[PDB]
């Protein structure tokens, strides 16, 4: 059971995400962490989406656990909007407002298994993947969706293959985009021993 890694174009994931029931949040590059690039970012920045290659009480955060190789940009895509539930609402009877609510008593772990068993998404999905010549399209599972979300004043991070989210600092709205930047830098970026070719993508809110 593998999938096509998805598309991280800003565009396909937000046509993506119009599918799956949220149209209010749309997706901007990010082009390098420094301030003055940063400073390009509209704000209020709501989330940040990062790729890259190869105290703990969570009861205020939406986790699901990733068991499918390449699923990982629709796991980031559900920890994203099951996150912000509260401040950018679904569709009502879409496809993830239904899973959210089937889910909801769920734990990561079953909720994982749910995701599994949904075509919905899978399908969706699959209109908004990568395109494969080969079978290095699909098989190379190399680079990772993550995603920071701000929950209660804290920089959170959500990625399916750690155990539970993992607390990072407080924050606040003003400060997000660059604390989560500073994170960044530190824990992957500089910490790589190599040109690390990482993409991010600021999401931030469709109008106002």
């Amino acid at each position: 059971d593998i999938w096509t890694p998805l598309e991280s174009n800003p565009d396909s994931l937000y046509l993506y995400s119009c599918k799956l029931g949220q149209s209010k949040l749309k997706f901007v590059d990010i082009y390098g962490f420094n301030n003055d690039l940063l400073d390009m970012i509209p704000q209020p920045v709501q989330a940040v989406i990062f790729l890259y290659p190869v105290k703990e009480n969570f009861d205020n955060v939406w986790f699901i656990k990733q068991y499918i190789p390449n699923s990982c940009g629709t796991i980031a895509l559900l920890h994203l909007y099951g996150n912000l539930r509260n401040k950018f609402e679904l569709d009502k009877d879409s496809v993830l407002d239904d899973f959210f609510n089937k889910v909801n008593e769920m734990s990561a772990e079953k909720r994982g298994q749910e995701l599994k068993n949904n075509k919905s998404i899978e399908n969706l999905h699959h209109e908004f993947c990568g395109q494969v010549e080969n079978r290095d399209d699909i098989l190379d599972v190399d680079t990772h969706f993550i995603v920071f979300v701000q929950i209660e004043g804290k920089i959170i991070e959500l990625d399916g293959r750690k155990d539970h989210p993992t607390v990072h600092c407080f924050t606040n709205g003003d400060n997000f985009l660059y604390d989560t930047g500073k994170i960044i830098q530190d824990k992957f970026i500089e910490k790589c021993k190599d040109d690390l070719r990482f993409s991010a993508l600021a999401v931030i809110p469709n109008d106002n």
